[PDB]
């Protein structure tokens, strides 16, 4: 049973009887002495965190991990080759520059990366963003043969990814890799669903084999849909039927694959099989002069010399590279967190930013495009038994073998087989459309974030819809705390339990006491609503009672100068039966003296303000004498709240109503001490521990 | 004294013994039957709120208010004439179009407005915004004598203000006039200080008499400063010395004016006096051919016929007109709220939006620019004794007399006297620079809002810095709740008071109980920090203990198949002294079975997990058996919080640690019922009333 016998405490009387420890909290100048104090332990702890390969490579279990890493590396390197060739088409550069995007960041991440299970390379949302930034950068260059219009796109892609890597590396150095908390899962879900719709639309010009101009920012998906479906009569039917056959086979076998996972080890590489079959039947049957199928061209065997990034492209694409860097880091951290939770090893977000930025810089210098991880390729690497990032090294070696030696193969590949392979794996992102119903019946504030993120991304493009979506998801936090359900409380069962007055049957309120509760932090978007709810909860406005009391006092003092009210020790004598109702109106520059506190020390008689005032002065009466504010769910105040609350409490104190703030911790009062809140009128003795403390104090101080 | 004797309640046992009232809360379809249910009382209540002049005009006290309204109307009409002429220069149109800006909204607001003390007209921040929007609109028009370049600016100004009035009227119709709560007072203070710096810079080309091109959006103030100070050798010294003399005299007399306010009724109109003296000495001495002073030209006597707004200017200036409408409504509501609080009458914000939008539409049709109220002119109207909006009618009649009849006067006015009069009244907005110190020592989150609003407005212009400032002040709410000071609580004095464990001396914790407190709402930017703080507060991670227990159970079950552990009713028999430490590593696709709940029903012996496990199996021990979460300051959860909290509680329950959530109201649990939160593992019986309830329940259920 609950049995408590203690004294009534008042948050000052609690601190006289219970000695505090007196903690000396930390300043700024010693925050700048814990950072600059270097040590031989601190330096080695830093340089083993900058080069994580110095810590996991000598701890390699080369009896339990090597064969699994080799098998997983081969199985992810084949997928990396095909995905690089397919994602180079979304940037509209020659396809061999896709392979450079799947080699250099995977080599840099082996040395500088902290995850063990992600596969580093291109992924289609980032490749679409890089393609849109290139189309925006070549449409803004100053002026000074379709081999030279793609030589500009390659240099623009290289410059965009060098700038994105520079931004990522700078944010990793500045230790602000915690920015991934500013994206909710509803925002990520809506953004990835709309990006899957963007990817699905962008692969239509390769299936139908049409020529679509490179549209730009505001509504890119509808311009591309119009330019595709206005030329639908020029559709090459061989590419269409080949893409449909490859798409049907890869979706059927990818359903069969995960439908039967207990019986099937190292799952079926149906995309490699269909690519081999399609390139082998396009060769031999000569699907380039019988029909007019566009193929992957003759890729040159070898790497290309490094280029210097153009500062004009740096100037024209600053916000595009900011969006590319943010989306790349957010996707990589979201994918790597799954496997770090699954296998229990720590992830360093700032080291992730440093490794991805260095990989993107080295990739863009040697003419590749932007890299992060993909969820699909990382799932392929982890599903086949990847243990460390040596599987990434074997995958990069497979990409290297394809670049240097076997590049005469993949030349009869039909360029719509790649689009069909990219369309066959949009299923996981398109199945997120069944989340509007769940979030609708769950929250309705995150369903709004989902729907507005989808709409903003669709009708504003992948770079600008993300910024608008982040701003709207910041608005929804204000929407949650805008009109809080403010309550009046009452006692149940004649004990220390106080709940909502409209919720149970036999509640009891002490006479003259009001207990008000705001279940929300009070800030600038909240304080006027709080004042309105408090005023209609107590039943009156204290400013009106104060002003009418001041008007009555001015009329009483005016009648005292005329000798009409001879003041006794008790009671006014009233040596007139009735005066003829002369009300006096004050001017402006003089009305604010009605808001001053009443000091009736010149009369020996104590004016009651509640019984009856002589000579027909109405002065409306109140029954309230004590007000309790339950500030237990109020997490913070800012400035506007402290001003408005100081005004409310000053207006309540001046009409002789005691106020009590109840339910706060010591940090709340310690922050209120900085706000110039307490003075000779609002004292610190209004704070109490619990509601029952204040109620017992009221009942003791009355009688 | 505090004496309580009650049973221990558990938020389900409280609702079996206290019958709820069962309120039927309101749906959507009856929200759409309270709006469409029309009545003869509802219709008259609506149409008396659309035309407020039908309610205050027959209640006019024409014995106490008429002379004061006449005097205040004359005193504000003279100021309205001079301010209209001065603010027409910030738009760079001829000055007579300033007077039309101070006539038509003041006439429309007399019929449709709810305030009684504001003066409607131009104010310099809005006139600078209209000038910037005109300069941006004439720099974007398609192509098809300095009399024709200002005929384009007049039509662009008219179109911009018609679109701003349309936006204001549409937002007043849609009942969303509560948007003024989205601007903190720190944002308004920083914005108005930077706008005062903009106004001070924009009046330099009229004092020095220079020719400055109409610069635009990104850094307008530095381009204007460069274009002024590169031509400083061409300064007309007569305009300079006249502006300095007028500025010195008006600042000295405006200090003298409010230094002595008790002795001085109806304060000194020093601006009217200096304008009369300057125009009378510029005439007669002929300050137009002796020197080369630019003067206010010959204004044509009369109004101008209405024009149709160009839809090209509507197309080019959508965001500019949105910013103009928002700033006009915010300034007007902030000024009108002061006098509504001072004189105790209700303000309707949506009717304010409707009246201002109609006034701006009618003003822009008849070739004026945008209108709202100014704080200075409203202070002049209220200080001289304005009672109703009939003072606005007398002011508009004074402006009408100046337009129709006396326009041959104000023709020798020196056009830098007006700039000096506008510079002499920037003191109130420039004295807000002494708020970085106050907000620095008070909050440091609103000082940041002030500084970033000032910087964004200065280096981005008045339209775009406001949007960036609103986005940053939405970011600061996330900054406040990002890393909450999470605590571990303990008991003081062997009663029902639980406070921070590091704060007092003789605290007591029950053995095996941890009380954790997060003093913040938990949302998407908050849940990973909450999980990290809970894990390092309890001293371990429950996933690691669960996985190591599952590994130990798999090794025990493997040794049972070999007959090495013959299970008794109690104790393992262990018919081997020591096996040679064969640890087994699981594959991927098989590791997640370490996260499954332990069901050791196949053994009759109860496995302890805390004493000793045979054959040297370590399985790290915990002393915790009960965890209490103090969710009293947690105002809301969203989706990510419910998922992360469900994960945390499921991981704690599976290692046989009872969890208790404590301190919530019934609305919190009612919202958690929608989230698919409770199941066969996480039940609703974990919720308790207070911390002492849960602690007494723990101590009763142990022994
Ligand atoms: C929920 C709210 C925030 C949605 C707001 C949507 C607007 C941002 C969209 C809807 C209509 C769009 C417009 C629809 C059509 C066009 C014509 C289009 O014309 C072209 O130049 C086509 C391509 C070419 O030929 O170059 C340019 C974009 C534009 C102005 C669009 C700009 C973006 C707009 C205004
Ligand atoms: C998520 C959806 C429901 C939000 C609302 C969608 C609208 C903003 C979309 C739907 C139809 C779209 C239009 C569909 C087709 C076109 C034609 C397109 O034309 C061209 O690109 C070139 C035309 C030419 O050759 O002149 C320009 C965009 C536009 C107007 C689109 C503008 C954006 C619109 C109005
Ligand atoms: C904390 C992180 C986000 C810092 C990242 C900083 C970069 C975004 C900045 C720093 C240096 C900047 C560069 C400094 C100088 C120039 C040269 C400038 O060009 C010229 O002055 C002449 C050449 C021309 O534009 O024709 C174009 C912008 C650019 C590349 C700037 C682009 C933006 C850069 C890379
Ligand atoms: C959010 C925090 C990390 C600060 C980020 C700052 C950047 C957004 C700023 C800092 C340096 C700026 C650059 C400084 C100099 C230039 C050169 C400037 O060049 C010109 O004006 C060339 C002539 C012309 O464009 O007509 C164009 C803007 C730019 C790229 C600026 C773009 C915006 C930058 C990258
Ligand atoms: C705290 C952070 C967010 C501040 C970010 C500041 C930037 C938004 C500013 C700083 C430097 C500015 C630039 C400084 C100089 C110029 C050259 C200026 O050149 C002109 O065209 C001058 C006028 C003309 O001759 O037409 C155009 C604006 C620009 C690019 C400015 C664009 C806006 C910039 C990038
Ligand atoms: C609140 C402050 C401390 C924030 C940082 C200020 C900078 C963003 C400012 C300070 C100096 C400014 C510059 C001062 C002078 C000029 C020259 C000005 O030149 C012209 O307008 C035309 C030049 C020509 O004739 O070619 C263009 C803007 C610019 C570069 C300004 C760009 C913005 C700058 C770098
Ligand atoms: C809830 C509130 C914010 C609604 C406010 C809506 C306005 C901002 C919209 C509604 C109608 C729109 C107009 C509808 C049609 C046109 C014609 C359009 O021009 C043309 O189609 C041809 C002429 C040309 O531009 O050359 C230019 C934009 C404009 C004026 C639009 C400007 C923006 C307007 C006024
Ligand atoms: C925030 C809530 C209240 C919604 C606000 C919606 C507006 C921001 C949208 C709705 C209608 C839109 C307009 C619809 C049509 C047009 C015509 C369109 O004309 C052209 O594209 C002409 C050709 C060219 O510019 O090259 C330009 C955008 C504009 C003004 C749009 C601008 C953005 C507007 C005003
Ligand atoms: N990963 C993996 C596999 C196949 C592919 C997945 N996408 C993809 C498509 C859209 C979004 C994200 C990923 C491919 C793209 C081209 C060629 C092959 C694939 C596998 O072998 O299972
Ligand atoms: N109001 C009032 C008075 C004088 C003026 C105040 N500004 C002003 C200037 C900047 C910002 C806001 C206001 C004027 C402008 C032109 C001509 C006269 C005035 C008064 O007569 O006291």
């Amino acid at each position: 049973q609950y049995i408590v016998a203690r004294p009534v405490y008042s948050t000052n009387a609690f601190e006289e009887n219970h000695k505090k420890t007196g903690r000396h909290h930390k300043t700024f100048l010693d925050h700048l002495k814990v950072c600059c104090s270097c040590s031989p332990q601190k330096a080695k702890r830093i340089v083993l965190s900058l080069f994580p390969i110095a810590s996991w490579l000598p701890a390699y279990r080369l009896k339990e991990w090597l064969l699994s890493d080799i098998v997983s590396g081969i199985s992810t390197g084949i997928v990396a080759v095909l995905q690089g060739l397919a994602f180079a088409l979304l940037v509209d550069i020659p396809p061999v520059y896709g392979l450079y995007a799947s080699f250099f960041p995977a080599i840099i991440y082996l040395f500088f990366g902290t995850s063990r299970h992600i596969s580093v390379g291109p992924f289609p949302i980032l490749s679409m963003m890089v393609g849109l930034a290139v189309s925006g950068a070549v449409s803004k260059a100053v002026p000074d043969s379709l081999l030279d219009d793609e030589r500009v796109r390659v240099a623009a892609a290289a410059s965009v990814t060098v700038l994105s890597g520079i931004i990522q590396l700078a944010f990793g150095i500045l230790r602000i890799g915690f920015v991934v908390i500013y994206l909710s899962e509803s925002l990520i879900s809506g953004f990835t669903t709309a990006a899957a719709v963007h990817v699905l639309v962008s692969q239509l010009k390769f299936i139908f084999q049409l020529t679509v101009p490179s549209h730009t920012d505001p509504v890119s998906i509808f311009k591309v849909l119009y330019s595709v479906f206005s030329q639908i009569e020029k559709t090459n039917i061989a590419d269409l039927v080949t893409a449909l056959i490859v798409l049907l086979v890869v979706s059927i076998v990818k359903e069969i694959n995960q439908r039967f996972k207990d019986k099937l080890p190292v799952p079926i590489p149906i995309e490699f099989i269909m690519t081999v079959i399609a390139a082998g039947v396009s060769y031999g049957c000569d699907f380039k002069n019988r029909f007019k199928v566009a193929v992957v061209g003759d890729m040159n065997p070898g790497f290309q010399p490094p280029i210097t990034p153009d500062v004009e492209t740096f100037q024209n694409t600053v916000g595009d590279c900011f969006g590319i860097a943010m989306v790349a880091f957010a996707v990589a951290f979201s994918v790597a967190s799954v496997y770090s939770l699954k296998y229990d090893y720590p992830l360093d977000g700032n080291q992730e930013l440093i490794a991805l930025g260095l990989g993107n810089i080295v990739c863009g210098v040697f003419r590749g495009f932007a890299g992060s991880t993909a969820l699909s390729r990382s799932a392929v690497q982890e599903s086949t038994g990847g243990k460390t990032q040596i599987a990434g090294l074997i995958g990069a070696i497979i990409v290297l073998i394809v670049v240097l030696a076997i590049g005469f193969l993949l030349a009869p590949l039909q360029k719509s087989v790649l689009a069909a392979l990219a369309l066959g794996n949009l299923k996981g992102m398109l199945m997120q459309f069944a989340e509007i119903g769940r979030l609708w019946r769950k929250d309705k504030y995150d369903c709004l974030i989902w729907i507005m993120t989808f709409i903003f991304t669709i009708v504003l493009g992948l770079g600008l819809g993300l910024a608008a979506s982040v701003a709207f998801q910041l608005l929804t936090i204000v929407f949650r705390t805008q009109f809080p359900k403010c309550s009046t409380l009452a006692n149940i069962g004649r004990t220390n339990i106080y709940k909502n007055k409209k919720d149970y049957y036999d509640m009891y309120e002490p006479e003259g006491v009001k207990i008000f509760r705001c279940p929300s932090p009070i800030y600038f978007a909240n304080i006027g609503f709080f004042r309105r709810k408090l005023i209609d909860a107590v039943g009156f406005s204290p400013l009106r009672i104060l002003r009418k009391r001041n008007k009555a006092l001015r009329k009483i003092r005016k009648l005292q100068k005329q000798g009409l009210l001879q003041v006794t020790p008790k009671g006014f004598i009233c040596t007139v039966d009735t005066i003829k109702d002369s009300d006096e109106e004050l001017d402006n520059n003089q009305i604010e003296v009605l808001d001053q506190p009443i000091n009736t020390t010149d009369l020996p008689f104590h004016i009651d303000w509640n019984d009856d005032l002589p000579l027909n002065i109405e002065v409306p009466k109140i029954s309230l004498h004590s007000l309790i504010l339950d500030f237990s769910a109020v997490s913070f105040l800012d400035v506007s709240s402290v001003r408005g609350l100081k005004s409310i409490l000053q207006e309540f104190i001046r009409i002789k109503v005691d106020v009590y703030i109840v339910g706060t911790d010591d940090d709340f009062i310690e922050k209120l001490n900085r706000y110039e809140f307490f003075d000779g009128e609002v004292k610190s003795s209004i704070f109490f521990l619990t509601i029952h403390d204040a109620v017992l104090h009221i009942l003791m101080k009355k009688d």
